[PDB]
């Protein structure tokens, strides 16, 4: 058989997996998947029949149920979403090799007789407010938009919900907190807007820093009272105190947070369609927001009437085209995002009056696992873990600007680094076992045998160890000056994790106010328009900080999706 359907139409009629008429029953697929299921077990029965030791196609941490047609395609041969980023060993019927080639919004353009067509008929539906974007800040403001009496529309345009938001790890930053609180750690939100300020290098724009740090606490409440378990909290690159919050143990922020609100999402009801592009915001003729004309994967262009526009839609950091545009240094890099979080969000920001601001400044995580392409959390460092060259040393201080950390990295000898720690900040942190899963951190009784098995000089391994858990005791890192030595490095065995840069985030994006209206080129508010998240600028300045993100996609899109609710 050369595709799936042929292949059961073998011994089945047309109608075991469509609906009696035949036709899709929407972009989404649900009735499509439901006969998958029916038949064949859902994800986790079907895992049971899958399994390898250390991975699985059908069992992962993606949040949602994630649809069997996400990589099984029918009628056509399709690609396994693991391989965005990994390579696991994995025979799937029908497959083909992994090729993300999306269609810019501007090649859209060719379109013209199917847009005008869609546009010419009736709206397909008629709502109050549509979020373009399942990531953190589209889930919060369909939430906030919802509970604010509004109906909404949720779209994303990938087959799986949580954009780069369920990747996130490291935390979320708040400030005064009652988690911080019991864990009698002291801070305030103006040491965080300090932190903030400084670590953007005072080109963050001061309102929006101040909503992000003023509304940070709440932010957090808000999460834990839908279910969040936040209460876990650490250290990340340029904080003054522990400020990121995670679940219990020190697991993972992003997967968690989108499942909670995927879960708060479905309670009450929220419309939210896969496979579904936002396109053109529309305007009327008084240039406010009459709604959005959108691309369905599966059953076409379709437009959405609605007062308002809440654009969610994310980065542009897994394009490396745009990304070596606005800096030269980053071209070729690896990155760590998700497969569409390439800035077609923006283009369509633009196409509608928006403008965007400080789009050339783009943060390389410092550390991406070599072996395995994938971020290993600062988290690890902020914990305890250092970094040591080949040869064996110390040469940075850990938990410096990611800006810096990336550069002394790539200056070590190989253009790599090794993240080095043992079973005490492993076990501090739940999630270096999924790193220890992955087979990406090497462990050894001794850094004499770890050295050796990684090309690292052991003996002065041995001795730089040796010399950081006195530095630890002592209090002081007068070598590096790392302000905060949380773990001597001296219990049960050692782990090495081989570490380079990664293109990561983009802090600049559409222009926004205080109250998440995106704004044109003379600062003119777009009514109807507003913008939260990655997709913004301004808020996180020339250098965003570990944990900052999370924070600004649960607090600006709480904010707009409240916004829009009352503008209408
Ligand atoms: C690997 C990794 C680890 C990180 N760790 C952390 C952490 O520990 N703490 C932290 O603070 N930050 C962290 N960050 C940053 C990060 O989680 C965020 O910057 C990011 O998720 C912002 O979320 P968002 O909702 O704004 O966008 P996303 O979560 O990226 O969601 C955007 C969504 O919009 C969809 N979309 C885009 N364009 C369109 C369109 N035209 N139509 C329909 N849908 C569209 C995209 O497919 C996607 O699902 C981490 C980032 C990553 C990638
Ligand atoms: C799009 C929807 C579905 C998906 C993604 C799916 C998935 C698969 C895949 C990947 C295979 C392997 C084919 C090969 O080995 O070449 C398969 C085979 C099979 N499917 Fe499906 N399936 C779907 C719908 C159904 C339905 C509706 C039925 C029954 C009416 C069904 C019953 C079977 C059977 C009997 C086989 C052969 C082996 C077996 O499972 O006993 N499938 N399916
Ligand atoms: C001869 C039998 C069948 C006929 C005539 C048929 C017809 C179609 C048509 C016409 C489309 C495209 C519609 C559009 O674009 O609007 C389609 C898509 C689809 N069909 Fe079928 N179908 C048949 C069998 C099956 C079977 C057996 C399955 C599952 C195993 C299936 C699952 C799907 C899915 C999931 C889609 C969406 C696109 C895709 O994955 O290719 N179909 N089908
Ligand atoms: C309930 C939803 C799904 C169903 C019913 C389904 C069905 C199946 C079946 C029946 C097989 C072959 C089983 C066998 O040969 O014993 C298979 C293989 C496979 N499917 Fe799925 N699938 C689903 C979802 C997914 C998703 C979401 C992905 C990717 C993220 C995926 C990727 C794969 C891969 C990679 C293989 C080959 C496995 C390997 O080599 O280990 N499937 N699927
Ligand atoms: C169904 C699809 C996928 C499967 C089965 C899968 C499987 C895994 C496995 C087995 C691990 C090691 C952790 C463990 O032992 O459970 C892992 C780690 C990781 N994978 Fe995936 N992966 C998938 C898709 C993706 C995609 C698309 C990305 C990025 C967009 C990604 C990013 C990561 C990251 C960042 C980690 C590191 C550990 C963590 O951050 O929790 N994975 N994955
Ligand atoms: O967990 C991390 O390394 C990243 C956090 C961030 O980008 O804020
Ligand atoms: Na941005």
């Amino acid at each position: 058989a050369d595709n799936l359907a042929e292949f059961h139409v073998q011994n089945q009629e047309c109608d075991s997996c469509h609906t009696p008429d035949g036709e899709l029953s929407n972009d989404s697929l649900t009735y499509e998947n439901t006969q998958c299921v029916s038949c064949h077990g859902t994800l986790a029965e079907v895992a049971e029949t899958t399994k390898h030791e250390h991975y699985n196609a059908h069992a992962s941490a993606f949040p949602g149920e994630v649809a069997c047609t996400s990589c099984h395609s029918a009628h056509e041969k399709s690609m396994v979403y693991c391989d965005s980023c990994h390579s696991f060993d994995f025979n799937m019927p029908y497959a083909k090799k992994w090729l993300r080639d999306e269609p810019t919004i501007a090649e859209l353009a060719k379109d013209k007789s199917e847009r005008q067509a869609a546009l010419a008929s009736a709206p397909h539906d008629t709502v109050d407010v549509v979020v373009v974007g399942s990531g953190g800040a589209g889930f919060s403001a369909a939430i906030s938009a919802t509970d604010s009496g509004a109906k909404v529309i949720l779209i994303e345009k990938e087959p799986v919900i949580g954009g780069n938001a369920k990747l996130a790890a490291g935390g979320m930053n708040a400030a005064w907190t009652d988690q911080q609180k019991a864990k009698k750690i002291t801070d305030s939100p103006e040491l965080m807007f300090e932190d903030t300020m400084k670590g953007g290098q005072n080109i963050n724009d001061p309102a929006l820093v101040k909503v992000l740090s003023s509304h940070s606490k709440d932010s957090v409440d808000w999460m834990t009272a839908m279910g969040a378990d936040l209460t876990d909290v650490g250290m990340m690159g340029g904080a003054s105190v522990n400020r990121a919050h995670r679940p219990t143990g020190g697991a993972g922020v992003g997967a968690h947070v989108v499942q909670v609100l995927y879960d708060n999402a479905v309670k009450r009801n929220i419309d939210l369609r896969m496979n579904t592009r936002g396109i053109e915001v529309l305007k009327d003729d008084k240039g406010t927001v009459k709604g959005i004309l959108v691309k369905g994967m599966y059953k076409g262009y379709y437009w959405v009437k609605a007062d308002a526009v809440i654009l969610a839609t994310g980065g542009f950091a897994k394009n490396n085209e745009r990304v070596a545009k606005l800096d030269p240094s980053l071209k070729g890099f690896i990155s760590t995002n998700q497969p569409g979080a390439v800035g077609d969000g923006l283009d369509v920001a633009e196409n509608a009056g928006g403008a965007l601001k400080d789009m050339q400044y783009i943060q390389a995580h410092p550390t991406l696992s070599v072996k395995g392409g994938v971020m290993v959390t600062e988290a690890v460092r902020g914990n305890g873990a250092i970094l040591v060259n080949r040869e064996g040393k110390r040469f940075v201080n850990e938990i410096t600007t990611r800006d810096k950390a990336s550069a002394a990295i790539l200056a070590q000898t190989g253009k790599s680094a090794y993240l080095i720690f043992d079973d005490s900040v492993r076990k501090s942190l739940s999630k270096i076992d999924k790193y220890i899963g992955l087979g990406v951190a090497p462990t050894a009784d001794s850094l004499v045998k770890l050295g050796k098995m990684e090309g690292i000089d052991g003996k002065a391994l041995t001795e730089t160890v040796a010399r950081y858990n006195s530095l630890v005791s002592s209090g002081k890192d007068t070598d590096f000056e790392r302000p905060n030595l949380p773990r001597a490095l001296n219990e049960g065995n050692y782990y090495a994790i081989e570490v380079t840069p990664g293109v990561h985030h983009t802090m600049g994006g559409v222009m926004i106010d205080t109250k998440a209206e995106v704004m044109n080129a003379k600062k003119q508010v777009i009514p109807g328009l507003y913008g939260a998240g990655e997709v913004t600028g301004g808020v996180h300045g020339a250098n965003r900080l570990g944990g900052n993100a999370i924070s600004d996609i649960i607090t600006f899109g709480r904010l707009a999706g409240e916004e829009a609710a009352k503008y209408s």
